[PDB]
């Protein structure tokens, strides 16, 4: 019985979603009506969790390890997805890692590191969603809010790995058009997750000699809100992306940031 | 001392032995600077450009290095500063241009664009931080395919020269501890011979149409009614990389006569 903005009889995928944004995507797509399909490279208890948590809410849940580094894995995901639950429809690219250091000094093998993932990883599974998914399908990938709207210092690796995804997106849109196929992306500001405490101290000026709750709370500043960036924040918008009402956003970048920018 | 000129400086400019490089080499002679002629294949295109440098009264050398491999970038930044002594100013410059619908586009084909485009261009920043003195300019090339321009089929390489667009904003706060700006040159379909390479992907049965008909139809889409040329994209890389051009940092200009 269609319900506007739920995804009953859909199937999706969402990389890198055992932990953080991805995670509470991956539930939140199930809470929505979809079955689901948690990617993983390293935190299979995390996963397995994420796949209990959906079938107890009423929905169904298979967890299938990939790094997204390798091409080879993501054509394999993306076969064992539409093997399994017969079809697939929704594909969130969200895996990423972070990256710090001042121009100077940044390594080739740094360089390697975030592009085979955050650029690379992500162009891919959108070429492997866009050969597996049914007509009228939806592909998010994962940007951020300093790749255009935000600058800061030493962080010109990780800045220009997203800045790739936001041009990915734009002309996604155009070829995956013959599918009926949406593209977006999300680009999230300060967001609560392991990434946000293991870096935030390189946002913020002397960042070190205060607390990681102190830190939290000056990010919460940033939005005009007065309230961080939760994993949550970006589920919903996801979810409203990938439902049948999201259809008219495409090839966009949405910054999610609760109004700092 | 002559405003917009470049007596006393030094500059570098990756594959500048043709196209838009070329041109940006010989204006940079033009005004003043010694030059740093790079090229990977163009030999003898590369000696050309020297001589025209040296011809209009200035000092150049050609340096073969392939700008993929950041061993050989270490190089050619070491070998220009031994050279002439020091170096001022640093265009990255060298590119490929792609096509695909994304259901085809190969991991070679990626990494091919990427290495050059933006691995490539990134390192060429971090070496000219390196060896650059006080006060020096960096300038990467860019697309308006990255932001401004939408074409179909054409998301690899609109991808890597928006990664330019997101290094020169925050390199340019980094090299700023050494008054060096960092900016980004974005043109539109300039004539080179990458513009003849994918001139008919940019138009709906671009392969009906001859290519002096679809030069005629590339100028067009500037206001202006001509296309852009290389000289076009070095007159502002030349104001750029001047004095005169320092409150211009971190950021991207768009050079398509007004198209966008
Ligand atoms: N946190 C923020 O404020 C923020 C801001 C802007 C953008 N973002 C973007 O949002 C996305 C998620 O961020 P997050 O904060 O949740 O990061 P996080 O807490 O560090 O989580 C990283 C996720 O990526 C997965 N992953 C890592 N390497 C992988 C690989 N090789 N193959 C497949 N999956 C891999 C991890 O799974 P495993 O545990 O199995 O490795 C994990 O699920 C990232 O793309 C990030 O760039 C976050
Ligand atoms: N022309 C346009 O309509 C247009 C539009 C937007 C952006 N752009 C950008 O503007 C820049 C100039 O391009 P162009 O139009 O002059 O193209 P072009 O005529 O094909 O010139 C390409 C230049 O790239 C150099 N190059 C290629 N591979 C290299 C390598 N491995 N190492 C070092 N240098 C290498 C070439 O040197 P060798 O031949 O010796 O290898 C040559 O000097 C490119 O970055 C392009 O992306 C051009
Ligand atoms: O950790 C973060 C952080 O602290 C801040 C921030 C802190 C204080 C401010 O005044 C403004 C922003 O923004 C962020 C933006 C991101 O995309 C990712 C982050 O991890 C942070
Ligand atoms: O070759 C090109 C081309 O033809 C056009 C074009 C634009 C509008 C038109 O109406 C017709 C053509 O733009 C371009 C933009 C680039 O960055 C590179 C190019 O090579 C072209």
């Amino acid at each position: 019985t269609y319900i506007p903005g739920r995804l009953d009889g859909k199937v999706a995928l969402v990389t890198g979603s055992g932990r953080g944004i991805g995670a509470a995507v991956a539930v939140h797509l199930g809470r929505l009506g979809a079955k689901v399909v948690v990617n993983y490279a390293n935190s299979t208890k995390d996963a397995e969790k994420v796949v209990s948590e959906i079938k107890a809410l009423g929905s169904d849940a298979i967890a299938i390890k990939a790094d997204i580094r390798q091409v080879p894995e993501i054509v394999k995901l993306f076969d064992q997805a539409v093997a399994h639950f017969g079809h697939l429809d929704i594909a969130v690219s969200n895996s990423g890692v972070v990256s710090f250091g001042h121009l100077k000094d940044v390594t080739e093998e740094e360089f390697d590191r975030v592009f085979s993932l955050n650029t690379r990883g992500q162009f891919f599974v959108a070429r492997e969603a866009y050969r597996h998914l049914t007509e009228g399908g939806r592909i998010v990938l994962t940007s951020s809010n300093t790749s255009k709207d935000f600058s800061v210092p030493k962080h010109s690796l990780y800045s220009g790995s997203k800045g790739a995804v936001d041009s990915f997106v734009r002309i996604f849109s155009k070829d995956c058009g013959d599918k009926k196929i949406t593209v977006n992306a999300v680009a999230p500001g300060g967001t609560v997750t392991d990434m946000f405490h293991e870096v935030s101290h390189h946002y913020i000026p002397n960042g070190t000699s205060y607390t990681a709750e102190q830190r939290q709370q000056m990010a919460a500043h940033a939005s005009p809100l007065h309230r961080n960036g939760w994993p949550q924040d970006v589920a919903n918008v996801v979810g409203f992306l990938v439902s049948k009402e999201g259809e008219w956003v495409n090839g966009k970048v949405l910054t999610l940031d609760g109004g700092a920018a």
